[PDB]
């Protein structure tokens, strides 16, 4: 039986690309000279001329579907995309913010997602060095990282001076492993990162079973599951964003 | 939550198209002037110059995947295509037969698959009237219909004189409804159809809980599930094929 997991990852991002184009006319941010698909990064038009930007980073979205229990096969008509960034996108558009949506493919068929995290680091560095750094009108960025993909955000904070425009970082972690920030340029960054971040994790997390300050203010949600903790704490998150 | 079922149907057929091209260099049979995708019908090269053709008709393949039980989401790395026609394709290639593979999209989001069956009827009529009818070297066709898609086959038998080249029809039914053949051109066809068909259905089927001759020799397998009854009776099927 032939695996179908990679095809699915691309099918998911492509339907997302479709909705975001039809509904809010997003577009692609050519991440040329990297062997990643075009719709990896998507963004509001005239993003270059935007004041405030929300940048949402995530791994491929989950698919929920019922499953004929004994055949074990997936009910195609019940299949839906659980898009954890869509509500942040709609929230920011409704305040005329610039939106950047980054999609990082999961590393399937491997003990964990180390490699996906590395890709996340590389894409956010490309984004910052070739774009954004050359955005004239950008003032105030908020970063939202869903799942493992958040590694790319923390990496960028530590490997680029950034505090000129970065006002908030949010991480909806779930059951994933906490990402440390190890500053390279400035040690103040440790204190800044703790006072300007929210790291939302599953109630059932390994931690709390003592998180150190390099991790940046970890909070224990009352539920589990990325979708659940985002629903649970979307207001606390957006609240925290606006006060910066 | 946005449905994802249609995208999936196209993603499945497209990975199939990939394997069949890389592994046996299949190609597309332009079904022009119909608003169906290119990879609907796929076939061995030089099909026009083939003596014996196996024609395998099926609905979109199932996807099996484990599912994180409480989040309810699908394990992408465990996801696989359950391709019920692949073993017939490999069986026929290993005897140098011509292969034609027809894919009919399921009608998702509707009480049943009436519409898909109608599409199946239309594609096999297009195939027979614009192609095949004009194949010089074709002698001996066997039809294999998986699931509801078999309706297109029965329809063609009754709406076109066909017995010049059709030697066997096989239907791996499962739990679907039996397709009657109502001859239009010739009444002998009822007797021919019963003596030249095998209709394999699930042990748990509605029938046997008395099938009439218009249905063409229904057999009760010992298991349930298309994949299971094909595994169970692949030899009986191929056996029945060769004796014609």
């Amino acid at each position: 039986h032939h695996h179908h997991g990679s095809m699915l990852q691309k099918a998911i991002r492509q339907q997302q690309q479709h909705y975001l184009s039809d509904e809010f006319n997003f577009v692609t941010l050519p991440l040329v000279s990297m062997d990643l698909p075009d719709n990896t990064v998507l963004c509001t038009p005239n993003i270059s001329e935007s004041n405030t930007i929300i940048i949402v980073v995530h791994d491929t979205s989950d698919i929920w579907a019922k499953r004929n229990v004994i055949s074990g096969t997936i009910d195609l008509s019940s299949s839906v995309i659980i898009d954890n960034s869509l509500d942040f996108i709609k929230w920011g558009l409704d305040r005329k913010y610039g939106i950047i949506d980054v999609n990082i493919p999961l590393t399937l068929f491997e003990p964990d997602n180390y490699s996906g995290m590395i890709t996340s680091q590389e894409v956010l560095i490309y984004l910052w060095d070739n774009y954004i750094k050359y955005f004239p009108s950008v003032a105030k960025i908020a970063f939202i990282g869903i799942g493992d993909s958040y590694s790319g955000i923390v990496h960028l904070l530590g490997h680029r001076d950034t505090r000129a425009v970065t006002k908030t970082v949010i991480n909806f972690l779930g059951d994933k492993q906490l990402k440390p920030l190890v500053p390279l340029v400035d040690e103040t960054l440790s204190e800044w990162y703790f006072k300007n971040s929210l790291i939302f994790s599953n109630n059932s997390h390994q931690c709390w079973k003592k998180p150190r300050k390099k991790f940046g203010r970890v909070l224990r949600c009352d539920t589990d599951g990325l979708n659940n903790i985002i629903e649970e704490r979307f207001e606390e998150a957006t609240d925290f964003i606006l006060d910066s």
